[PDB]
């Protein structure tokens, strides 16, 4: 005998509801703008413009009874909590005396951060990425960086995600020293600031908000009410899709090692690793962690920094207090986790930490197998090679002999092989090796015939700086090239060389190059030849697979050719 009540939609913020509270208006410190609760709060909102309003109303979803109050008026709102999150038929019924009348079903939305309340993501992923029956046991990793999204304008739904295992999120920040972000430029230290108030040194922060969780992205259907958009919503409807797809955050990296060098002190490691576990009970669709410590010992982007005594225990010291607080993380919610790291693999970066110590506690190591040489100087060399190349001095490849002051070799060259095999022998075992890709080049101006030792390798002359090119032509900063950039505005659609550059690949170190002999532009990559040898190489020796850095920067062609190379 009550009206039936009407749901005030708009009044109820558009029946979406949350177990995350998240800032969409502002930036500021994480801890306020990011709040996780255990049990969503619903606030609905009803009318029973008409009649008799009755005396109580009982919530149901899907037919199960969730709330009960007291109506008083014409204007009822209901406030209760529920912790599930999900898509739900939500009826309301007014009762009194003689009976109840029930509202006429409406969805409500309880998001949650595994991405329970959204459909599988719609892809957009240029065609050129090609279909592979590639055994599901190999790794095929790579990073997908927060801030692609802005002038590089790669979205989520861009990856390839079919011809993926792991997508590592480049980077996740921790409060505290932080002097190499700043020496960056840009509004990233400052972001950086913002995200720290009221944060404690050493936990973990969300770098860009706007990015991660609050920009609107159409192709996602996300509307005004939608409460969780950005990367990290479509990275939770990206699970939906393919949910044996692992998705691991990415700790540190190049400029954000500052605070791991703290980690002698075990006071800030307990800090960090509890701060780890609470991001990912709020961040449910993150499957584990991956830890970027550039680099144990030093020779990082902090010149002041790096304890070659130290460093190391700690490291594996947090590896052990990571994997303990993983498995914790195991017993509460029955899913596995995975503990990942990428390094550095310079014979001086390798010697500095037991690895096959670290190891144990871990399931992946990325071996930065690139960067080896770039634009910091003016020597040039193979940037991702294999083997040591044509252009190595006598004993350099092993650092058996001496330089050009007669001066002797400190260790092995930087070469991929080098440092999978420093690697080995300190007893790392080989199926827990990943392979590293790179899908840029590093680059450099004023390379000219005049400067070369042996006139078919420029690898041999001496460079006058670093590459600068404009974001067009992929250049987004100075001495480094995206690959996409490479093949359009280099190679040209017959890898033959346009725009006044040659093709050209050393044979014995597996790497290619471009060059143009006039204005001595010279890039060091990697392409189809390479990525298939290094893909042999890692079938050859049981590595756990392949990764490459940075996605957006690939055409199709590099991850391509990791599939076919480990066919
Ligand atoms: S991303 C960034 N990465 C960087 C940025 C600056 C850097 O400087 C060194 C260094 N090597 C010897 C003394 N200092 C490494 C290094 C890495
Ligand atoms: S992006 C970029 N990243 C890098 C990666 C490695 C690096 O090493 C140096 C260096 N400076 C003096 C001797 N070596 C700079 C540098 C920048």
């Amino acid at each position: 005998a009550p009206t039936a009540p009407s749901i005030d939609m708009y009044g109820s913020n558009n029946l979406q509801f949350s177990k995350i509270e998240l800032a969409m208006e502002t930036t500021s410190g994480y801890n306020d703008m990011v709040k996780y609760h255990e049990l969503a709060k619903i606030k609905v909102k009803f009318n029973q413009w008409s009649g008799t309003s009755g005396d109580t109303y009982n919530v149901y979803f899907d037919g199960v009874k969730v709330a009960t109050g007291a109506i008083t008026g014409s204007q009822t709102t209901a406030s209760f909590e529920y912790g599930q999150g999900g898509l739900y038929q939500m009826e309301i019924e007014a009762c009194d005396a003689t009976g109840c009348s029930k509202s006429a079903p409406v969805e409500i939305t309880i998001a949650d951060t595994d991405g329970s309340h959204l459909k599988p993501l719609t892809m957009n992923v240029d065609p050129n990425n090609k279909s592979y029956n590639t055994d599901p046991s190999i790794v095929m990793g790579t990073y997908f960086v927060e801030w692609g999204i802005y002038g590089r304008d790669y979205t989520v739904d861009n990856m390839p995600v079919d011809n993926l295992t792991h997508i590592l999120y480049g980077f996740i920040p921790i409060c505290g020293p932080n002097e190499s972000v700043k020496s960056v430029g840009g509004n990233s230290f400052n972001a950086l600031q913002t995200a720290c108030r009221g944060v404690n040194d050493y936990e973990v922060v969300i770098h860009d908000p706007w990015a991660a969780y609050q920009k609107s992205f159409p192709q996602a259907g996300h509307e005004y009410s939608t409460p969780i958009k950005g990367n990290y919503a479509m990275l939770m409807a990206l699970k939906q899709r393919n949910p044996d797809l692992k998705i691991i955050p990415s700790i540190g990296g190049g400029t954000l090692s500052d605070p791991f060098y703290d980690f002698v002190d075990k006071k800030n490691r307990d800090t960090f690793v509890a701060s780890v576990k609470k991001f990912l009970k709020t961040w449910k669709f993150y499957d584990g962690v991956d830890i970027d410590w550039e680099f144990p010992g030093g020779g990082g982007a902090a010149a002041d920094k790096g304890d070659p005594v130290n460093d190391g225990p700690a490291y594996i010291a947090l590896m052990r207090e990571l994997r303990v607080m993983l498995d914790e993380l195991e017993a509460e919610t029955g899913r596995t986790y995975e503990l990942t790291s990428a390094i550095g693999v310079g014979y001086d970066k390798i010697e500095d930490v037991d690895y096959a110590d670290a190891v144990q506690y871990m399931d992946y190591i990325f071996a930065m197998t690139y960067d080896f040489y770039g634009g910091w100087n003016n020597v040039p060399g193979h940037q991702t090679a294999l083997y040591c190349g044509s252009f190595m001095r006598p004993g350099q490849c092993d650092g058996g002999g001496v330089d050009e002051n007669g001066e002797p070799y400190k260790g092995p060259a930087y070469t991929a092989d080098n440092g999978i095999q420093l690697l080995l022998a300190q007893g790392v075992p080989a199926n827990k090796l990943v392979l590293g890709t790179a899908m840029y080049g590093r680059g450099w101006e004023g390379v000219t015939p005049d400067t070369l030792t042996d006139p078919n390798d420029p690898m041999t002359g001496t460079a006058t700086g670093k590459l600068k090119g404009s974001t067009a032509q992929g250049v987004w900063e100075d001495g480094v090239i995206d690959y996409k950039g490479i093949k359009s505005f280099m190679l040209g659609a017959n890898n033959t060389g346009i725009n006044g550059f040659e093709y050209g690949y050393d044979a014995q170190a597996e790497a290619p190059w471009v060059w143009n002999r006039s204005t001595g532009e010279l890039i060091t990559f990697d392409d189809h030849r390479s990525v298939l040898a290094k893909g042999n190489y890692a079938k050859s020796l049981g590595l756990a697979g392949l990764f490459s850095w940075e996605i957006d920067a690939d055409n199709g062609d590099i991850l391509n050719a990791m599939h076919e190379g480990m066919a």
